[PDB]
DNA sequence: ACCGCCGGGTGCC
DNA sequence: ACCGCCGGGTGCC
């Protein structure tokens, strides 16, 4: 994880809105998180792109409705890795890793039990 | 029936 | 989408 970061823990979404992008993803591959504010449909979007550059779908709404908050204030930074699925039609998983500051650990695991997300290891 | 249930239309954010 | 969700059509046994 990030040089002097404390893992906070882990969490298992999905990448969605597959049909409408055109970036593709291996197996086992990092991806990127990016925020995504301007979105006209969500303002607390959160796009996930390939490591070379290109746009691979979005996180799930509620789930975005949670990070959103994580990521503005800059309480975790998230490392993502698509386990399997990577060719899949609509959805597929997403391995979240969360690292940050000790100080703010209980603050982002607070923010996800409010949406209903939990950390695990 | 102000219900539960069924199934067609539907689909990111 | 082989799902979840939405809402129109529906209705005892």
């Amino acid at each position: 994880g990030p040089l002097g970061s404390v893992l906070f823990g882990s969490l298992r979404g999905h990448v969605v809105g597959l049909r409408y992008y055109t970036g593709v993803v291996n197996n086992n591959e990092m991806v990127a998180l990016q925020r995504d504010p301007n979105n006209p449909y969500d303002k607390n979007a959160i796009k996930v792109n390939n490591v070379n550059g290109n746009q691979v779908g979005h996180l799930k709404k509620e789930l975005a409705g949670a990070l959103a908050y994580i990521m503005d204030n800059k309480l975790a930074q998230i490392e993502g890795v698509v386990p399997f699925g990577a060719n899949n039609a609509f959805t597929m998983p997403l391995h979240m890793t969360f690292w940050g500051k000790e100080e703010n650990r209980k603050a982002v695991s607070d923010q996800l039990k409010k949406h209903g997300f939990k950390l695990g290891p």
